């Protein structure tokens, strides 16, 4: 299980914490002496760096695709799952963002579009296949106000393909040259 | 945790079970009514098939690299780790075999050789990073009568590269065109 040299429960009061390019420390309930926000932001940056590294090891990548730096220079949104009732905290994350994609269609019509993309997604190995990925995915869909078949996925893994099929009945449609994956229903003339 | 529709503790009495192309059922202590060996062998084949599929999902491969069929047609040896004291069994495996490799050296001498190769290796996600991989690797080295720096690795993952460096001080040497990895000391003129 993952761990940091600072109080993650204080930093992240909610079970799922949303962060964007501002990397803004969550507000806390009044009363406690809160560290300086600059220092809280460095804690968040270290968490994102380490989560990105862990995801890269899980995915057999030579370099992370998620980092604090890349958060600050992009318009990515990360959702970080803690357990507040852990004994004796951070479980994983999902990172999304809108991307311009020059997408190939199936009747062969081809074009541009900017869907919300699933960019990185990781649940710690020890608690994979327990339902944490689904909780995190569900929360992200609700906040982004997106439906599953509207997504594009950047280079999904085998585990993720199975996940998407199980939870959302997502079936792949036309392969795409750009290595993003889209599903039946992505195009308006498709069903589901 | 992994699970099968038959008694793995009866099938595999030892914590680490070695199997080769014969896929021979382990002998048991006298007394129990043992199923027919053909049926025990089918149980073993199903275990190897499922372990290979799990390893392929872990590794983001489109197809397994380990299967009962491929065991029977190759000269591969698999070491399967159970826990006999599990509550309320199979943890993972390592697969090895000798392979002819047309290896590129570092003073640029180049040639043929047939080292023992690490071909597949998987510990269930739930108990990765607990020391199970090391126990299994240690047992395999002792049985094969091989030293770590004598090995070649078929397409090691990032996790495995870190593992080998931690436990055995293995540092990569000349990259190889064949996608196998070898370490300093593989060649007789190298140290360690
Ligand atoms: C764009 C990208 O981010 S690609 C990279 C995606 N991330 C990774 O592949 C990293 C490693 N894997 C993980 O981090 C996680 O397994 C995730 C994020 C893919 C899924 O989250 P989880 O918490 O494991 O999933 P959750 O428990 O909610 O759902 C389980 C389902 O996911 C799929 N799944 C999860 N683990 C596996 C596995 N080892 N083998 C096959 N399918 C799996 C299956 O559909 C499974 O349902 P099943 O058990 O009925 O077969
Ligand atoms: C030729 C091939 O088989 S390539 C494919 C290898 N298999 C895989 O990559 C599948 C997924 N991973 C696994 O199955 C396992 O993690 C294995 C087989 C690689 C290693 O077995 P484990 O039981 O996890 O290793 P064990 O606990 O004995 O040793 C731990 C060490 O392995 C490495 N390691 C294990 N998990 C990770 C990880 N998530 N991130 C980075 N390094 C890791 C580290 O060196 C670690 O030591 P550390 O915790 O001090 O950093
Ligand atoms: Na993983
Ligand atoms: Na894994």
């Amino acid at each position: 299980s993952m761990e940091f040299p600072f109080d993650v429960d204080a930093l992240f009061p909610e079970r799922i914490t949303v962060l964007d390019q501002h990397l803004r420390p969550p507000a806390r309930r009044p009363g406690t002496t809160t560290p300086a926000r600059v220092d809280l932001q460095q804690q968040i940056m270290t968490i994102i760096d380490e989560l990105g590294k862990a995801s890269a090891k899980a995915q057999n990548l030579s370099a992370p695709i998620t980092s604090a730096s890349r958060m600050q220079s992009n318009r990515h949104v990360v959702y970080i799952l803690k357990d507040s009732s852990a004994r004796p905290a951070i479980i994983g994350f999902i990172k999304v963002g809108y991307k311009k994609l020059f997408v190939l269609d199936d009747r062969e019509a081809h074009n541009e579009v900017e869907p919300l993309c699933i960019l990185d997604f990781y649940i710690h190995e020890s608690v994979q296949r327990h339902g944490h990925g689904r909780e995190l995915f569900q929360y992200m869909l609700q906040k982004e106000r997106v439906e599953p078949h509207q997504l594009a996925i950047d280079r999904p893994s085998q585990k993720l393909l199975k996940f998407l099929n199980k939870h959302y009945n997502l079936e792949t449609t036309v392969p795409q040259v750009n290595n993003f994956v889209i599903f039946e229903g992505f195009f308006a003339h498709q069903h589901r």
